[PDB]
């Protein structure tokens, strides 16, 4: 049922286990391996500590033996990454991507994860 993460830097989160389909719609890790990596200068940069977390949580989201559906983040947790790094993106040309619209994902914890 639930998977370990073969991805490298979601390796020593809060999870070690998750379930695809991802929140993106992807069935393989290795596709998602490969869509974090556009946003490594982004982590680099560093304009919000949650932004790992929130990747991760979005493109390999948490899987809980009890639970039937795929853990992802909390609206409020998307909604302050957004705020730190989008500002960021822009002044380079990009936008929020629209897989990480904050619309898609529950306000609060439905359940989600709110941060480490
Ligand atoms: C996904 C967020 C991207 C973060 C914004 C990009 C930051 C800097 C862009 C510089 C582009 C130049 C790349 C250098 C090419 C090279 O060194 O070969
Ligand atoms: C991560 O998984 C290991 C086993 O693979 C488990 O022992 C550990 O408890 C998990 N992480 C947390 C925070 O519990
Ligand atoms: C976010 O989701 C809402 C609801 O579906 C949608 O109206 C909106 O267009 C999405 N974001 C963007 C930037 O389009």
């Amino acid at each position: 049922r639930c998977d370990p993460i073969r991805i490298s830097m979601c390796q020593n989160l809060g999870y070690n286990v998750t379930k695809m389909p991802n929140l993106v719609g992807h069935e393989l890790q290795t596709d998602a391996e490969l869509q974090l990596t556009t946003f490594t200068p982004l982590i680099q940069y560093g304009c919000s500590s949650q932004l790992q977390f929130f990747l991760c949580s979005v493109y390999v989201p948490m899987c809980t033996e009890k639970i039937n559906i795929p853990i992802g983040p909390c609206g409020g947790m998307c909604l302050s990454v957004k705020r730190r790094c989008e500002p960021v993106l822009k002044e380079f040309g990009f936008a929020w991507p629209e897989s990480l619209n904050c619309s898609k994902f529950p306000p609060q914890n439905h359940m989600c994860m709110e941060g480490p």
